[PDB]
Parts: C-alpha cells; sequence; structure tokens
C-alpha cells in the first residue's frame, strides 16, 4: 500500500505530464496521494492561468458574507451574515484596512497560532461562492472552466444521461476568513487554484478516518448533531489542530500559496483559513473511483445545507432510496 501514514503529497508535473488531467490524477492516486485526503500540485514553470490580474477590480461580490463566530477559541461555529454588494476593488481595500488586515507576524506558524487564539473575536468578510472563472480561455492545461463535467463522468460510468451543469466558483478572501470542516457535495473531488494574494492554510483528515472526525464532532457540537445526522454538511463547525490532537484525530496541515493547485479527494474532510487578501477558484470533479463514494455519501435532509440544481440527479441516480426524504428537506 502506498502512503500508509496518509501524508499530504506534493507533486511537480512537467509540462508534458500536465497535458492530461485525468491521467495525472490517476498517477497521483497510484502513488497513494488520495489517502491523505488532500494533495498539492505545483504547475510547470512555463504554465500560467492568465496573463495578468490587473483587470479584476470590477468583478462584483453580490453577497459578501460576514463570518460571525460562536463558541470557544478551538471549538466554534460560524454563521454568515449577508452584507451589501461590493466590487473586488472595494473588497480588496476593505481587506487591507486596519480593521481587517493581516497582523504583524514572524512566520506561517506564528500566524496560525494567532488565527486559533484570536479568530472568534473578529468577524471577517468573505466573498465566497461567486459563479465565474479567472482562467484565460486560451489556457489549455488545468483550466478549471474547461474540465469534463460530473454529469458526463456519471454518464460514461453508469450509462445514464442526466440534467445539470457544473461550473467554477471564485473565492475572494481576507485575513481570518474561514472554511469550516466538510467534505464535498456527494463526497466529490474538488480542485482549488490560488490565483493571487496571500496564502491559504488547509487542515485535512484522511478519508479512511473520516468517521473518527464525525464522532468527535457529535460530541463537540451536541445540539447541531441532534438536529441533523449529517450536520457537517452545513459547513459551520470549526475544531482547532490542538483539539484534534487532544482527541487523537489523525490529520495533516499544509499551506497553499499563489500559483498552486490543491486537490481534495472523496470523503476527505477539510477546513482552513486565509492569511490575507486573496482570490481562489474551485470546482468539483469526478473520476471512476468517485462513483462508490457518491453512492455512500451522507445527506443533509433537515433543510439547512445548500442544495445546488445539479445535486438532484446525483442523489436520484446514485441514492434512489434516500431521494424521497432528501427532496422533502430541500
Ligand atoms: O478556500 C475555500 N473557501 C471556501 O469559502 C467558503 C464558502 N463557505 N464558507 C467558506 N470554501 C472552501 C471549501 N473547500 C475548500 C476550500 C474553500
Ligand atoms: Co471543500
Ligand atoms: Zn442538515
Amino acid at each position: 500500500a502506498q502512503n500508509p501514514n496518509c501524508n499530504i503529497m506534493i507533486f511537480h508535473p512537467t509540462k508534458e505530464e500536465f497535458n492530461d488531467f485525468d491521467k495525472y490524477i490517476a498517477y497521483m492516486e497510484s502513488q497513494g496521494a488520495h489517502r491523505a485526503g488532500l494533495a498539492k500540485i505545483i504547475p510547470p514553470k512555463e504554465w500560467k492561468a492568465r496573463e495578468t490580474y490587473d483587470n479584476i477590480s470590477e468583478i462584483l461580490i453580490a453577497t459578501p458574507l460576514q463570518q460571525v463566530a460562536s463558541g470557544r477559541a478551538g471549538v466554534f461555529t460560524q454563521y454568515h451574515k449577508k452584507k451589501k454588494a461590493m466590487t473586488v476593488g472595494e473588497y480588496r481595500h476593505l481587506a487591507n484596512s486596519k480593521k481587517y488586515q493581516t497582523p504583524p507576524h514572524q512566520n506561517f506558524e506564528d500566524l496560525e497560532r494567532k488565527y486559533w487564539k484570536n479568530r472568534i473575536y473578529n468577524s471577517p468578510i468573505y466573498g465566497a461562492d461567486i459563479s465565474g472563472s479567472l482562467f484565460d480561455e486560451n489556457t489549455k492545461q488545468w483550466n478549471l472552466g474547461h474540465l469534463g463535467t460530473i454529469q458526463d463522468l456519471l454518464e460514461k460510468e453508469c450509462g445514464v444521461v442526466i440534467e445539470g451543469v457544473n461550473t467554477p466558483y471564485l473565492y475572494f478572501g481576507m485575513w481570518k476568513t474561514t472554511f469550516a470542516w466538510h467534505t464535498e457535495d456527494m463526497d466529490l473531488y474538488s480542485i482549488n487554484y490560488l490565483h493571487l494574494g496571500e496564502p491559504k492554510t488547509w487542515y485535512v483528515v484522511p478519508p479512511e478516518h473520516g468517521q473518527r472526525l464525525e464522532r468527535l464532532a457529535r460530541e463537540l457540537f451536541p445540539g447541531s448533531s441532534r438536529g441533523c445526522g449529517a450536520f457537517l454538511r452545513h459547513k459551520v463547525a470549526l475544531i482547532s489542530p490542538t483539539v484534534l490532537k487532544e482527541n487523537g484525530i489523525p490529520f495533516n496541515r499544509i499551506t497553499q500559496e499563489a500559483g498552486e493547485f490543491m486537490v481534495t479527494f472523496p470523503y476527505g474532510y477539510h477546513a482552513g483559513f486565509n492569511h490575507g487578501f486573496n482570490c481562489a477558484e474551485a470546482i468539483n470533479f469526478a473520476t471512476p473511483r468517485w462513483i462508490d463514494y457518491g453512492k455512500m455519501a451522507s445527506q443533509c435532509s433537515c433543510g439547512e445545507a445548500r442544495v445546488t440544481f445539479s445535486m438532484d440527479a446525483f442523489v436520484r441516480i446514485l441514492q434512489p432510496e434516500r431521494y424521497d426524504l432528501w427532496k422533502r428537506g430541500q
């Protein structure tokens, strides 16, 4: 078995190897990358997503989200308070203001310490989940807007044609903006490219140990757990590395910098935070190996979790037994 300790692996494809996306994902998994739940891919030195990021200030963040925390420093939930629309230019200026700017710090490790000590006492604003792409249409390799769709993958593997499309999303971040512990919808893969700005720190639990995290979450968020059997789908719960370590939960951490890809693998729980103003792009994707994860993925039926148009068909085909009750919630 490759990568038995489930370490986060870092890959350095040549431009040649970077020319077939599906093939390279398969290669990474042949080396055991998926066992970590997360991998980093550093693109070839001659590759670029686009020429410059000089013309992005007019992108609109229609619904910026203020992330308000409740709980203890190492164990908290966050809710999203909707704010008035602003452009990326306006958002960037806000992120860089005295109220929201990254504080002085010695290194990544010091900043991480400051995050977990101080996160709950501030409410940063996140420009998350914006439909769109910053890849140049002429960028041919690893263009997140030109990937094969999950619908076409499902059709290729299971012989069923389904409705739906899947497109990329943009994430404009600032210091302390946070993504809560979760797996992807239907336990899909995700691929995330950090286009510009300050880093993004990730935490991840190996897929083979996901149920250990769930068990701890039920204990740490007893109210949320009773309300919904798959409450992490709400994407609201944070647990610090210190608390994970205290409770024996296997996990790993890594910091993503501008110009780098991160891939999350099926049923790899992850969470993290942004160091300062940045912009990332992400999309879900599937491979043949995902299919069996899709069939087993837990669903929120309490109504809280966000439901996309495309999800209907994946539940309908892969989880016909769940389909009725899942549809009632949504
Ligand atoms: O970088 C990420 N940002 C992000 O934004 C959020 C949307 N809702 N709450 C946070 N979500 C992510 C989810 N999985 C991986 C990376 C991210
Ligand atoms: Co994710
Ligand atoms: Zn729920």
